[PDB]
């Protein structure tokens, strides 16, 4: 119960500042569907691939898996970051 | 004209990738008026507390403006990433 | 009043969790204080080299004010993501 | 014998810069103690809810290893940062 | 064909403009190479080490492979900022 | 004098190591000089843009020297995770 008093930093919202993260989520939602859909894109294409070894090979070389990981990983770290700037801890 | 043929590792991309890329760039329109409604919040926040020396100081300890450049960077990139993650170059 | 159960993904944490949260929040002022002493370093360092053009021009080139900058907000974001693993939002 | 001379933009340093740099290094190894503690903790976490499907998939959608990962490498690369703040190489 | 008067925020290059972003990725296959280097160094150094527990235990420690993942990445990504200050899109 | 020997986690190199460390800040070096080139290039869009409102507009909207300075600081902090693969110390 009212659990935010007890973590260091952290402060009593406003509704308007709730609404407003709510908002950055609610768009990292949708973020998240559409990364799905790459990923779907992606499996798909390298089905379709499959023994056509130069094709597999440029796939494997443009390493997208890991470019859609390093994708997600900063959208999600650029929602935290603008979360903090609404909601301001007290705290380093 | 086909200035893509020019630059080192790019190619030629189907209608699906470029579709799938502008998604990801329209979903950053939507993320770029969030964060201008954030940055108008952090404005006014600060107008209103004119004077109001202890929390004139609690909103410069917090560094909102700087924390929301962070994230604004942070969708970005992470943009490019997923848009690189679809269009795959050919090239490090 | 509860105000976590109006934000998208949060959820009633444990006071294990709560505990584990503020032992990394705790570190991260051991780490601010850290930093403070660092600048307060680097403006001893520049005001004893005023009028030293070399050395003055070495510093700028170095860029250490821009470095520690860098360092303060890896740490901040790096405690981040460590509560995040702590917590677990619900949430992209 | 005294290596740091052959590697291009290492300079001689100052008792108080090696101090500093060590505390620098120090902190770190608490937040590294820290993370191993973190580690447990999901270790525990995952072990005890064996056979709970439900939650075995929140632990799932929640990533804590891999944001636990971000967290550790976000700690590294600003102690390096803040380490170069102090030793202000001689070269990009 | 002209595929970039399709995709939201780009813009007609001059050639001084490709040339710059060519010589950015130019700059980047030679630190691709580097990296291969490096890489086989491990290689080597871990392959020489085998059945020498200590030695074994050490690399681990220093999780090279891992560094020189986030060496790769950092330098990709650099490369893709820049040739952004380059491009210069119309877009977030 | 041995200073690495004071600096906690630091060990003895080999010239092989060494020699890996000076190809990247070498490599580095020539990644500055680019970065100064599309400095001096931007500057120049600037001055032959001057009382052209919207062309200074766009450039003012691309942010073409943020863009530049994230591309600096990747490349830089890249070549610092290089060498700490290839230098590999002791500690956190
Ligand atoms: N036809 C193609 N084939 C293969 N891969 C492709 C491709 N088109 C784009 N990519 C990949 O997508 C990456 C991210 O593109 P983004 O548009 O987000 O980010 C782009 C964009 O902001 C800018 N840019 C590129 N071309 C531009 C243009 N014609 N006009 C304006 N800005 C441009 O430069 C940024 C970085 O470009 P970079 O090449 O380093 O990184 C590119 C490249 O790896
Ligand atoms: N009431 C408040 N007052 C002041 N500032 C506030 C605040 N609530 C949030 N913030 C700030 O917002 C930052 C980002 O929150 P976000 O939800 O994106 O990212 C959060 C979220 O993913 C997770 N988290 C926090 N509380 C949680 C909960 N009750 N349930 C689940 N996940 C939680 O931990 C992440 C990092 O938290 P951290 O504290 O390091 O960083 C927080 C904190 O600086
Ligand atoms: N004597 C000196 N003069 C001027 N500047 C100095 C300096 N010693 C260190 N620095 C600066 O500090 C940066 C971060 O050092 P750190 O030890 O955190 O991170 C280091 C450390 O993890 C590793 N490393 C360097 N020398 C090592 C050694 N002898 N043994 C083990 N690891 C070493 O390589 C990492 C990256 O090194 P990098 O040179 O790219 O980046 C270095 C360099 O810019």
């Amino acid at each position: 119960d009212n659990q935010h008093k007890k973590i260091k930093g952290y402060r009593d919202l406003s509704q308007e500042e709730i609404d407003m993260m709510n908002r950055v989520k609610e768009l990292g939602s949708q973020f998240e569907k559409l990364i799905q859909d790459v990923s779907d894109h992606l499996r798909g294409q390298y089905n379709a691939s499959l023994h056509n070894r130069d094709e597999i090979t440029r796939i494997a070389n443009a390493e997208p898996g890991r470019w859609l990981a390093i994708g997600k990983t900063d959208i999600q770290t650029g929602m935290m970051a603008i979360i903090r700037a609404i909601a301001q801890p007290d705290s380093f």
